[PDB]
């Protein structure tokens, strides 16, 4: 609603309006209709063909409103668009079309042709937009019209499964759409104003957004299984690739405490290839979905050592070992968060 409208775009959009309608109606020649009185398409007929005064009003009127909502759409996700050059106002070239096969209205509708302008990957990647936000507007429209999601479409109950998000969207209805508009962004630029794309915006949510607070779960055998000497050994497998340690904890660690972040736990994270212990070093590579990380404590020396996919992981230094001494306390348990 802020937007306000450049001079500029004030002297285009109109003609840019019945322009895209005389093209929107040889859209719809295309699909096969044929003017007539009646409005059921069923029967071939509908009287939207016809010119801008002679369509109904309130088609008239919402067409030119969402040709000024589409632009201003534009100009408000940050891309601005300029004047290529006076020559593209004052040439009206036209495609020859045959009469019988164009509409009845005389104000014959071709643009200028599509094979001349090309549409770059920022701009293909903008009218991905503006079909995200047409359907946000069709959505919202029917929603404050009661219309409700529905598996099965009924009119009867305001019942419509195309009320979904854009993402979930049928491909058929996307692609519709989204040529619509993208033919639409072309025409644009076919009256010479090169809109700017800006340049993609690197966000990344990180995955935090988890179900109310909790960060991480950690799984430990029972404190009554600790070894306090010998060899021990066994296997961590990653169905996915992420936000994982494992390694060996002492009886008093803290579930809600991170592995490694104190000295109850030694643990080794592959995601960022980080081993923990009162600190993060570096240590090993990093794991894909799969893999099977082998942990190994030898608590008769005093060390442990990690396995990834049978490979014996290694630190910045040549040495085999995680964790190279520590005391026996209590014991070791099996852990993995
Ligand atoms: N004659 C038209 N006038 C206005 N918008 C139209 C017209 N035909 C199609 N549209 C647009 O394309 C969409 C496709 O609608 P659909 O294929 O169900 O046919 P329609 O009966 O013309 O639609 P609607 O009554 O919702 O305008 C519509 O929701 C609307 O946004």
């Amino acid at each position: 609603s802020q937007i306000v409208l450049p001079p500029h775009l004030e002297r285009i959009r109109e003609k840019l309006a019945e322009n895209i309608h005389e093209l929107w109606v040889m859209n719809k020649i295309e699909l096969g209709w044929q003017y007539g009185p009646v409005r059921d398409d069923n029967k071939r007929q509908h009287p939207c063909l016809v010119e801008f005064s002679k369509l109904p009003e309130q088609e008239r009127n919402y067409n030119l409103q969402m040709s000024l909502e589409t632009l201003k759409t534009l100009l408000a996700l940050g891309c601005h668009v300029g004047i290529s050059d006076e020559h593209a106002e004052d040439k009206v070239k036209k495609m020859k079309l045959p009469k019988n096969y164009q509409l009845t209205s005389g104000y014959k509708p071709a643009p200028m042709d599509l094979s001349f302008i090309k549409l770059t990957p920022s701009q293909e990647a903008m009218v991905d937009k503006l079909a995200e936000n047409a359907h946000n507007v069709w959505a919202r429209d029917r929603i404050r019209q009661g219309w409700t999601y529905g598996i099965q479409q009924d009119v009867k109950n305001r019942r419509n499964p195309r009320l979904v998000p854009y993402t979930l969207l049928d491909d058929r209805t996307k692609k519709s759409n989204k040529d619509s508009l993208r033919e639409a962004v072309r025409t644009l630029l076919g009256y010479g104003y090169n809109l700017e794309a800006p340049d993609q915006d690197h966000a990344a949510r990180a995955e935090v957004c988890s179900g109310t607070g909790e960060r991480f779960r950690i799984f430990r055998a029972e404190k009554t299984y600790a070894v306090k000497a010998g060899r021990w050994y066994f296997e961590f497998e990653t169905v996915t690739a992420g936000d994982m340690r494992v390694g060996w904890s002492r009886p008093g660690c803290q579930p809600d405490q991170e592995l490694g972040s104190d000295e109850r736990a030694f643990a080794f994270d592959g995601f960022k290839a980080q081993r923990w212990h009162q600190g993060n070093e570096h240590y090993g590579r990093s794991w894909q979905a799969g893999d099977v990380v082998g942990c190994m404590v030898d608590m008769n020396e005093h060390t442990m050592m990690f396995t990834l996919n049978g490979e014996i992981l290694l630190d910045d230094s040549g040495s085999e070992l995680a964790f190279k001494d520590f005391d026996v306390g209590d014991g070791f348990i099996p852990v993995c968060s």
